[PDB]
């Protein structure tokens, strides 16, 4: 319970601006905002490696992101659409080490 997520569910109209929140308690440098499909892997979407910097993942397109604070991550969706219904997992993390949140689900409709 280190890694809190919120809205832990967001049902979202087509064009609505979306913040997923991520925040933790785990003093860690590095924060992962991750997009899981039914049935793949966690795409790593944006990340940070401190305040003040987010870097551009393997799928950006469609995200922003912030690290407002050392303790939180947000992951921004501009305008929703239908494609980005889906689970979204934060993490924090030094080195390899990962501590994961318990996911958001995302309807878009």
């Amino acid at each position: 319970a280190a890694v809190t997520q919120s809205p832990r569910n967001k049902v979202a109209v087509t064009g609505e601006k979306v913040t997923l929140s991520c925040q933790q308690t785990n003093n860690h440098n590095n924060m992962y905002w991750y997009r899981q499909d039914t049935g793949h892997g966690l795409r790593l979407i944006h990340y940070s490696y401190g305040v003040g910097n987010t870097e551009k993942g393997d799928i950006p397109d469609g995200y922003k992101a912030s690290r407002p604070s050392h303790e939180q991550f947000s992951l921004i969706l501009v305008s929703a659409t239908p494609s980005q219904s889906s689970v979204y997992f934060c993490a924090s993390g030094v080195g390899g080490t990962l501590y994961f949140g318990a996911g958001t689900r995302l309807s878009v409709l």
